This record gives C-alpha cells, sequence and structure tokens, in this order.
C-alpha cells in the first residue's frame, strides 16, 4: 500500500479525544490517541513493545497510558516510565514509537513519517475554524474507498449538480465559469455560477430569498489531501468579498489502501448565533457528504477490481482539470517517497 | 475466475426489469439492466467511462440512462448521447460497453463474451414459457456456491442419457408409476421425469404423468425452467419456473410453484452446496477428486462438456 | 499454515458429542465427530468422498453416519457400508478418511497427522479430570487468535494482575518468585506468592498462594492454583487443577478447552458457580479481548519486523514458544 508518510494528516477532531484513548488507523498504522492530564494530545503506536497489546485499550495511570496486558506505563513521548515486574528495569527496547502531533485550527495533525522531518510550518492553514467571526460545525465519517476517490470528488464540486441534485441543483449550471490556478504545492479550482435562481441550499442560506443570485464554489487543495472550499451566494452582480459564505473544511486521511477518514466542516460568516442554521448545515453534511457521496465512491471502489483487470482508463471531461492536476501531484509525491 | 463467456446466459427475468435499472453481476462483469421507454431491454457495463460510477444507480432522462455522478447520458447501444460539460463534445471514448441482449421466452438472455460470436439463433428453446397452452410462473434465487454444483444437483435427481452438440438429455420413464401430489387430482399411470441441458447451464425438465401407455406429449405435465448463471467463481444466480398444462387457472397452485424451496432448492440442500463450496479449498490443496456413482452419468457428461468449453476458450 | 500435525490434540469435550455429529475444524482439517451406539467416538473427514458434502450435517442410521446429500453410509473406520444407488456397489474409492481418536480423562484426543505414527502412549496425563476426589467443571471457547498467543497468555499468568484486576488482584504481586523447570517436552513454571492477603477469587474459596502451570507439547497445559493459611505445606492445600488446552483451528483462530478440577467443596453448587463465573469473565471474555486484539496487529508487526521486548515474567512462556517453533520447523523439514 503506497502512502505519502512524510506529511501532516488529520488523525482526529479534538472533540473526539479525551483521557480515554481512541484507537484509529492512519496510513495502515494503528495509533492510540489521547489527551494527557495537562491537556496536550499524545499519539503512540497502538502496539505495546512487550507483547503487542493495544495500549488504546488501556487507562491512564498517573497521567501515563498503561498497557492493559501486563501494565507497562508510557508517557506522551512513548518513554516507558514504569515496569512493575522484577527489578523494574526499563531499557530502551521498552519504549514505544510516538508520533509528532500539532493541535491547530480545531484539528489534530499527526506526522506518520520520519519525525525528524515534521515541520509545523508545513501544516495547512485552516484558521477560519477557530476564528470567532466564523461559526464552525462539522464532524467525522468513515468511508470504504481509497482517499483519492474522495479527492477527485471534492476537486470537481460540479458533481453536486447530480449527486446532490435535491439540494444543490442550479438552473445556471450550463453557464459555469471554471478557472484553475496552480501554486507550488497548492491548486485552486474556482467556479462561478452566474445569474441563476439560488439552489434549495443557497435559498436556505439566504433565508428563502428567491430572486436571482451569483454563486461561487471554489476549492483549494494542499498536499497531500487537505482541502478548503468557499461556498458563497449573493444577489446577482454583487462583489464576491461581500458575499455571505461558508469556508468548508474537507480533509481526508487514508486508513487502509481501500478505506479512509473524512473530516468535514462548515465555517460560515452568516447566521452565527442560529441553531436552526446549524441544523441546516449538519443536515447537508449528513445527507450529502456522508450518504450520497459515500454511495458513489464506495461503488466506484467496488469496481476497481474489474477496471484494473480489464485495463480500463478514465475518460476525461472539461470539468476534470483541477482533479487531474491534484491526482498527478499526489502520484508524483508517492513516487518521490518510494525511494526509499 | 474460469467461465465460459462465449455463450448465452440469463441475466434477469423480464418482470425484474423496468425503467429503474437493476445492477447485477454475471461472470464477474457488472451490468446495468433496464427497459427503455419503447420497452426494449438494454444491458450496459455497469461502469461509467468517465470515472467508473454505477450507471445502475442512475435514472432515465428522455429515455437515456444518466450517470448519477456527472450526468453523462447513454443510449441502449452504449453510445454517449449527452455530455453536459464544457463544449458538450462526445468523443468515442465516452461510449460505454453494451452487451448483446435478447428478450425471448420470458427470459432476458445476455452474451458476456466475444460479441462477434453472439448468435441469437443459438439461444436455447424455452418456448413453453410464452405458449398460452401453458401456465408459467417462477422466480429468482441466489446461492453462494459455484454454479457447477447446482448443474450437478439438477442433472441428478427405464433410464436413458443421450448426448450431442451442446445438448444432453437425461430421460427417465417410471411405468406402473406413482403420481405426484400436485398432478394427483387431475386424473394406472406412467410417470416421466426427464431433463434437457444446453450449454452452458440452462436446463428444462419434464415432470409428467398419464394413463397407462399414453403419448407422453398428451400427459399431465410441467416443464421446469432451471437456469444457472455464474455471478462470481463462488456464487450464482438461479432462475426457476414451471410451465404447466393443468390447473392453468388455479392461483393457489401458482403460489407453491413460485416457491424457491418447493421448486428450486430446499433449505437443507442449499445448506449442503454452500458447505461443499467452503470445502473447495481443502479438496484442491489435497488433490481430492470426486468418486462417482452409477447415478452420476449425465452430470459427468455435462461436466466434461463444460470443461471442454473452458479449455477451448483458453487462449 | 504451519502446524505440528504429528501430535494429539483435543478436538472436543466428551459432553459435546452424541449421535448428532459435530463439525469442527482442527489444524485446517474439517472433522465430523460423533459417538456410535456402542459409545465409541469416531472422527471422519467432514467431506463426503462422493461430491464433498458435510457428513457432519447427516444423521446415524444403524450407528453409521449417513451423508445428507445422497445417503452413502460410513462406519467409524471410514469404510463405506452402504450405497443406495444402482447395484449398491461400494468400491474402495467411496471410503472416507477416519482419524485416530482416544477418549481419555474426559477429553477427546485426535491425531491429525501421519496415522502410522499415532501412539496413544504419548497423550498427556489429565487424570484429575476423572478422579472421584476432584470435582471438575468447565467448557469450550472459540478464540480468533493464533493458538500460540493463548499459550503465551496461559504461561505468563502474571497478567491476571492487570487483565483480571477484578478477581485476581493481589498486593503481594511485587513480591512474586517464579521458578522454571524444563524437562523433555514438558515445562513447569512454579510460583509461590507468600504472605499476602487473598485476591477476590482466593477468598471466595496472611495467606500463601501458588500458581504453577505445566505445559506439554504441543499446547496442553495443567495448572495448580492453591491457597492455605500462611505457614501451611503446599501439598495439604485446597486447590484447583486447571485444564487449559488449545487446539489450532486455522492459522489465526483456535479452540480452547478449560476446566477446574478442585479438591474442595466438591458437593457444593455455589462453588461450581464461582468457578464457572471466573471462567466466563476471565477466560472466555477478558483474555479473549486481549489476544484477539494482538492478532489484529500481526500484519503490522510482521510487515515492520518488530520483535517483542521480554520482561522478567516471560521465561516460561518464551521457553515454551521456542519449543513449539522447534517442533514446527522440524516438521516442515518435510
Ligand atoms: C461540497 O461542498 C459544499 C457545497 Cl458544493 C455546497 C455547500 C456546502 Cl456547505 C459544501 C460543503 O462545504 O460541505
Ligand atoms: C488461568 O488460571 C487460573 C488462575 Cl491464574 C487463577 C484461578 C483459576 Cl480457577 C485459574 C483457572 O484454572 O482457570
Ligand atoms: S503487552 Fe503491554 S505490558 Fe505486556
Ligand atoms: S462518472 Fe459517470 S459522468 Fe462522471
Ligand atoms: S455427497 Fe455424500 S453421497 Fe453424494
Ligand atoms: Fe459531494
Ligand atoms: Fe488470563
Amino acid at each position: 500500500a503506497t502512502f505519502v508518510r512524510n506529511a501532516w494528516y488529520v488523525a482526529a477532531l479534538p472533540e473526539e479525544l479525551s483521557e480515554k484513548p481512541l484507537g484509529r488507523t492512519i496510513l495502515d498504522t494503528p495509533l492510540a490517541l489521547y489527551r494527557q492530564p495537562d491537556g496536550v494530545v499524545a499519539a503512540l503506536l497502538d502496539i505495546c513493545p512487550h507483547r503487542f497489546a493495544p495500549l488504546s485499550d488501556g487507562i491512564l495511570v498517573n497521567g501515563h497510558l498503561q498497557c492493559p496486558y501486563h501494565g507497562l506505563e508510557f508517557d506522551g513521548g512513548g518513554q516507558c516510565v514504569h515496569n512493575p515486574h522484577g527489578n523494574g528495569a526499563r531499557p530502551a527496547s521498552l519504549n514505544v514509537r510516538s508520533f509528532p502531533v500539532v493541535e491547530r485550527d480545531a484539528l489534530i495533525w499527526i506526522w506518520p513519517g520520519d519525525p525528524a522531518l515534521a515541520d509545523p510550518g508545513a501544516i495547512p492553514d485552516f484558521g477560519c475554524r477557530v476564528d470567532p467571526a466564523y461559526r464552525t460545525v462539522g464532524g467525522y465519517g468513515h468511508v470504504d474507498c481509497n482517499y483519492k476517490l474522495l479527492v477527485d470528488n471534492l476537486m470537481d464540486l460540479g458533481h453536486a449538480q447530480y449527486v446532490h441534485r435535491a439540494n444543490a441543483q442550479t438552473d445556471a449550471f450550463d453557464r459555469l465559469e471554471r478557472e484553475v490556478i496552480v501554486g507550488d504545492g497548492e491548486i485552486q479550482a474556482l467556479m462561478k455560477i452566474p445569474g441563476g435562481t439560488p439552489s434549495v441550499l443557497m435559498a436556505k442560506f439566504l433565508r428563502g430569498a428567491n430572486t436571482p443570485v451569483d454563486a461561487w464554489n471554489d476549492i483549494r487543495w494542499n498536499k497531500v489531501s487537505a482541502m478548503l472550499n468557499f461556498i458563497a451566494v449573493a444577489p446577482e452582480g454583487t462583489p464576491k468579498e461581500q458575499s455571505i459564505h461558508s469556508r468548508g473544511t474537507h480533509i481526508l486521511t487514508p486508513e487502509t489502501e481501500a478505506s479512509c477518514h473524512y473530516f468535514f466542516g462548515s465555517s460560515r460568516n452568516f447566521g452565527i448565533d442560529d441553531p436552526e442554521m446549524d441544523g441546516v448545515l449538519r443536515s447537508w453534511q449528513a445527507q450529502a457528504l456522508v450518504k450520497e457521496d459515500k454511495v458513489v465512491v464506495e461503488a466506484i471502489e467496488r469496481r476497481r477490481a474489474y477496471v484494473e483487470a480489464n485495463g480500463i482508463r478514465p475518460a476525461m471531461l472539461s470539468c476534470d482539470e483541477a482533479a487531474v492536476r491534484v491526482s498527478r501531484e499526489i502520484e508524483k509525491l508517492e513516487q518521490l517517497e518510494a525511494a526509499r
């Protein structure tokens, strides 16, 4: 299974973690994730160095994670800080691997690769998630597809015209303007849908207003698989900076080669103290991101065996440029790492 | 997967198909099966050319199946007839594979193999199924075993096995016979229980009873549809039914003759063939072969011809 | 994948068997186990020689197991004794493999290997199990781990401190003392846990206590759990002799036969309760959880070339492990 290990991935949302460890597998690597008594999150390889028991089934003793099996204790650095057996000696072999963790932007980032290379400067900017001018809601979902399929999905936001048609269909779709801007290690796909009546969901954003709007659906990608979109609507022929908008957290982390973690969110500048608009956004997230898109990408994954065995290649359309560029960047990184 | 792909297989019963596509895999090939607005059945490879989404999760748009993902639209021939995107150009690369498909004898036949070789004249004769001299009912079942195990079971049970070109017939007459319970009341007798196999796995039996020494064609009888189609190497689809010339207007009789367990496979035999399939690993690893009994003649013949069709297909 | 096939394994408890066959796989070999009308247990390959049906889904007819599919009948030797078809001929090709079986000590022992080599003399001694001075109770558990992970567990019984916290905790356990004796194909870990107050379990039946365990190849263990007022001779204790016997099912799953044979309270049904309760919670639940968890981590450990780091409690389990691997590779030496 080929992953890009030397990169930061979101392993969890902060709300997911506590002093009770969470066992989760990223890049085929099982982790025990917990918040220590002092509040700082730790991430240990979920395999006790003694007999390979899951430490994530342990409990904290003295703020140290204790193996459930024979009770070796570890700090957040993976250092064995107590051995209860015999003379109680703790040689270097008893230490477990620890992973660099940065909690930032209401995300838990982890470096699954060479820890000497982990550079917090390199973590993607998701500042809107902690910016008090934005209201942020979201969650986690597990999907039985290769993460790359969900990168494809998200880098062609036009799929929403069909996959999400009940919420997202617009009658101005055939007037789409699409631009792609390639950075170094960053790619923006911009869409302007001009002059239409708002979609069901943009209508909700606007509290019903039925009259013609402009809508923008931009998405930004940073390596390996972390995306931030810009979903905006505004009376036709108004500035884009002045629009009500959602900045959408859409971050994938591989679990196995054929399964992945999906961390999604909306950070919105409108209806900031409105629980019902919270519910609208979490509704959308539940139906669109976690069912509708799940159904499509999970079915594509099930067809991978046929595609491969019959040497089938995709046929590309005008909507594909951003997703293909991103795909070729991920491949390029994969291949760099594969030596060695 | 070793299949005989160059043959007609039943993919569906016509009553399973509508303008809402059915997704079904035959011989490790996923199909989208639907009826166009003029009623004609289309069979497409269930994998969109763009990014491989399941067309069978799509709906029709003006008679054309629309991909649920980014909206490419296809005709029954697999031609892409609409591309919503950009200049809306439809190069040959956007066409999806379409499979030869014939609706005939109230069955949907598909040719999953080399399409140049697909000859609808070679489709097995199940004509009793649309003969109004017969009352026809049946249904569909799925089994987690290799299809050859159910062909075996089916070709089993004055005798007579007669053998030819992709057809084998197994005949049994039982004179001074015993009447079946269903045909009981519609009259000693002669019984008949015959079965005809055509390649690769399509069978039609003949369960019959008459007064002593009657034309077997004039008997009280049922012709039973028993057609298997491989799904994976270790699973199959089973299409079953009966075409009867008695109680043609009794619907209670329809009910039992529509029973999977009454007509196709009792829970207890299903348990056995699926259990045989779980034993396949062990037998293969230990080079264990089956030991045949006298009653195995027809099965073995049919087995040998299938194997012959397999061997021919390589290369 | 790699098993020691030339050895005796427990395939069932006697009370699991009857005229209704049981299908059970040992060392990747599916068996049909049943008790004939004369009381004698037979073990056949659970694959009809005709078309491979599960004979274990069949019934006895005149004491002969009848294939459910087309009704061949077999004796306990695997001879075909009836063919209801055509002229009823029974060619030798219709016989099924029958495995050597010995019912001893309230266990059913099967030899899955080279049948020429099956010496019932080499079956381990669990005589306490049919001793009138002992009351024996236990049962069967299935586990989704490689059996060797459960040998490990049983040979280092100083996890009960943490895995079994609730029943088997003692403050004495920093004052353990653990002696290991190795004989030919037999290893004993001894231990006397002196001076300490009793765990929940030992109170339920200033105390001294002792967990010894005997391993015999391949994976058959008998333990000794005793307890007695501080000062008392080990040999005059009240104690349980614990049957802990594993049989591989597949490379990543096994069969566990556990029991207690106790010399105390032996008419006493409450005591049956306590002992069956421990077995349910400790053995078939808590230990289950840990070893199945470790099995799931095998892929990563092997892919990454991780070897375990051993501790002071680990001698017995390590010596046993090394002997199993020895036998395993010896046999792969074709
Ligand atoms: C998938 O991206 C979105 C679209 Cl296309 C419309 C509205 C929203 Cl809230 C999102 C989102 O960020 O989840
Ligand atoms: C696992 O072995 C035991 C220990 Cl460590 C304590 C008490 C008992 Cl009853 C047993 C037993 O034989 O199950
Ligand atoms: S497995 Fe962790 S202490 Fe033994
Ligand atoms: S996958 Fe069918 S149109 Fe994109
Ligand atoms: S499979 Fe046992 S008699 Fe046919
Ligand atoms: Fe979507
Ligand atoms: Fe235990």
